[PDB]
Parts: C-alpha cells; structure tokens; sequence
C-alpha cells in the first residue's frame, strides 16, 4: 500500500517474523528508508541459538555490543505478501527491542520512496 | 521522483539546504522514513550561531549532548522542487556531520513509502 510520510506518527507495519529459532511471531516494525539491514527483536529468538558479534552504525556513533547478527537467515510475511522476504542475515537487538524493516527488506517488497 | 530501495545502495539525494546563518550549501543526505526529524551537519553552520540542546532516541542507548537543536527554521531545496521545504527547526549532527532527510521533510514533499 501508500505509507503517508508524518513526523509525528512511525511509518510502522506488521509483520509476521520468523527466526526459525522459534514459532512465528507478528509484530510492529518501523519501515525505515536509512536502514541498510533490518532489524529484529532478540525477544524472538530462543535463548539458546548462537548470534555473531558485528559493529553497527546507530544515533551514537558507535556500539559494539548492542547489535547481534543472526546465524540463519530470517523469514518476513506481510499483511499482503502470500511469499516469505528471506534475509540472508539480519540485525539483532539485545537491549531497545525494535522492530526495523531495513532497505534489505524493502528490495524484495519491490518498495519505493516516491517524492512528487 | 520514484527512488528504488536497495540494501547496497543508500537512498541519498543532493539538497541545498539554508540555515540562515550562511550561505546556502549542496550536500548529499540520506532519504529516511524512520528519522522522525531531519539531522543536518553542523559544518552548514557558522561557529558563532547559538543552537539549542536536546535528546534523542538513537541506536546504542542514550546520548546527552551529542545532537543540537536549530533556534532557526531551515530552508531545505531538492533538485526536483522549486520551493523551498521549510522546517520549525530540525537536529544538527555536532560529530558524524550526518546529513537525513526525515519524515518531517518528508511531508512537506508529499512523500510517501510505496510497497506494492
Ligand atoms: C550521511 C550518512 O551517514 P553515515 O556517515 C553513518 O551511517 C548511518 C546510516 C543511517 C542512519 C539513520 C539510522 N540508521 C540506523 O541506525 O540503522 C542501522 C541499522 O541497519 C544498519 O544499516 C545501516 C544503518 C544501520 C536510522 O535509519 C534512523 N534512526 C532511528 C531508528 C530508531 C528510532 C534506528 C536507529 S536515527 O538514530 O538516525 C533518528 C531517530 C529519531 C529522530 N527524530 C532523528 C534521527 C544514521 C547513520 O554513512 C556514510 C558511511
């Protein structure tokens, strides 16, 4: 659909994560142009499956430990994509919980930013 | 325009943007949706013009004093507008010397976020 662009309200969507280290789990994520990778919660993984560890770049310069890769790939449904989106890897976050759908998402939602 | 969404490639686009305590400057910044405001280098500014302090939520927990509020609105021109994107005021980057276009410029172009 159109996501209208608003300061004051997210442009947030739901979408049905799965980890593949657990059952699949509708959430709230932020549709967000700047993100290179997307972003999951670690809350939806299992506590006994292994993360790489990676640098990321965020709104304070940098954080080492905050951010987690996954090691299997990611599964992503939306409200109107019959077809999983499978990211290679993704970002994990241990701490904020958020929920970011990155541009690596929005490639294979074939997701455009249109400026009139 | 239509700006396609690739994880290898960053939604940037070259602005003029005005603070009004200088001249108008090009630079490069980067078209994002989950930016509830838009962040400007402060290299745009003078070093005797007063901005105001502020909080942000921003990737690897909390920083104080890292951005900088405008006291003046700024005056953003894209290649494919004529008029000027005018905003109350927006962050300016003390250190990355980041460049974002946020949804509060977002609006103003009418932009939106299309996902077939
Ligand atoms: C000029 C280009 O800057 P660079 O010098 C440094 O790279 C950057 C690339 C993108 C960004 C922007 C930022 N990215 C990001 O953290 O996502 C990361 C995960 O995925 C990887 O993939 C690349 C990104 C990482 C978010 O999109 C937006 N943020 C909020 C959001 C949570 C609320 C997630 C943080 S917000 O904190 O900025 C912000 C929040 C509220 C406001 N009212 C105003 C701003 C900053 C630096 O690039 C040149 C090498």
């Amino acid at each position: 659909p159109v996501i209208p662009l608003d300061p004051a309200r997210r442009p947030v969507i739901k979408a049905q994560v799965d980890t593949q280290t657990s059952h699949p789990k509708t959430i709230e994520a932020l549709l967000d142009t700047g993100a290179d990778m997307t972003v999951i919660p670690i809350a939806l993984f299992s506590s006994n499956t292994p993360l790489k560890n990676t640098s990321v770049l965020g709104a304070g310069g940098q954080t080492q430990d905050h951010f987690k890769l996954t090691s299997l790939p990611v599964l992503i449904r939306l409200p109107f994509r019959t077809t999983p989106i499978v990211l290679t890897s993704c970002l994990v976050d241990t701490k904020n919980n958020w929920a970011i759908i990155g541009r690596d998402a929005l490639q294979q939602c074939q997701g455009v930013l249109y400026l009139p």
